[PDB]
């Protein structure tokens, strides 16, 4: 717009280029996502301006001009990745991952109630402050790591329990400092899945051998312990975890569930220590 001026290029998503851009008339720094354009998702995306939520990065304004379409959110100072990568060392501690993983499941919780999923949930896309906030952003080489299992066996018609599997993805990682399941296709990324949690077959997942692309000739894997997957994380993280890991969709736990478990008995909300 003739009223923004990028400042710099944040990176690239799946729905166009984001920039950090300066709004010429508020004076504000914003992050400018560019993606005749649809009406349906018209209406669509003019009903995102309408969820907020602490826990959600602010669209701002969306500005549709020349068959354009660009979307201005709200702008955090850092990403969970790079936080990550920071915390390599020591890795985040214990209280600001239950933290940022209540936050989170407040903000799907909200989002689910409201028949709303992500779909892509990911580090890249979780964003942070200095003040101790994380928030969701960018709804739904692309990573495969924390796609929930139904999408990969092709369900159509997956359900809001995906957001759950990835965020269980997303909160090991967190905890051991290495990716769950960091596969780098999408069958090799189902057999590291099945390597950990063992296949999956109709007793602990009914219906999983009508799935589109299940074959009968999958190997049989055993399921792992879980105490050698995700250690030193304490027995009600690792119960939470498991929780959120399950096969079946239905029995995969909700966010609002969730939020009730044992492990949130202690929860506070630590400030993060980062460098911008
Ligand atoms: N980490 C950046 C990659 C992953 C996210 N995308 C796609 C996307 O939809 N991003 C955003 C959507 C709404 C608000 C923001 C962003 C986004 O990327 C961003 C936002 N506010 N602050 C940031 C960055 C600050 C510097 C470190 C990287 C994140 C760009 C590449």
């Amino acid at each position: 717009m003739e009223n923004f001026q990028k400042v710099e290029k944040i990176g690239e998503g799946t729905y166009g280029v984001v920039y950090k851009a300066r709004n010429k008339l508020t004076g504000e720094v914003v992050a400018l996502k560019k993606i005749g354009v649809p009406s349906t998702a018209i209406r669509e995306i003019s009903l995102l301006k309408e969820l907020n939520h602490p826990n959600i990065v602010k669209l701002l304004d969306v500005i549709h001009t020349e068959n354009k379409l660009y979307l201005v959110f709200e702008f955090l100072h850092q990403d969970l990745k790079k936080f990550m990568d920071a915390s390599a060392l020591t890795g985040i501690p214990l209280p600001l991952i239950k933290s940022y993983l209540f936050q989170l499941l407040q903000g799907l919780a909200f989002c689910h109630s409201h028949r709303v999923l992500h779909r892509d949930l990911k580090p890249q896309n979780l964003l942070i402050n200095t003040e101790g906030a994380i928030k969701l952003a960018d709804f739904g080489v692309v990573t495969l790591w924390y796609r929930a299992p139904e999408i990969l066996l092709g369900c159509k018609y997956y359900s809001t329990a995906v957001d759950i599997w990835s965020l269980g993805c997303i909160f090991a990682e967190m905890v051991t400092r290495r990716a769950l399941f960091p596969g780098d296709s999408e069958i090799d990324q189902l057999f590291r899945i099945f390597r950990t949690l063992g296949t999956p077959d109709e007793v602990v997942w009914p219906g999983v051998t009508s799935m589109p692309d299940y074959k009968p000739s999958f190997p049989k894997w055993a399921r792992q312990d879980f105490s050698k997957v995700v250690p030193p994380l304490d027995e009600d993280g690792r119960s939470l975890l498991s929780q959120m890991l399950h096969y079946d969709p239905n029995k995969r736990i909700s966010a609002k569930a969730a939020l009730a478990h044992p492990f949130f008995q202690d929860v506070t909300k630590p400030v993060p220590h980062l460098r911008l």
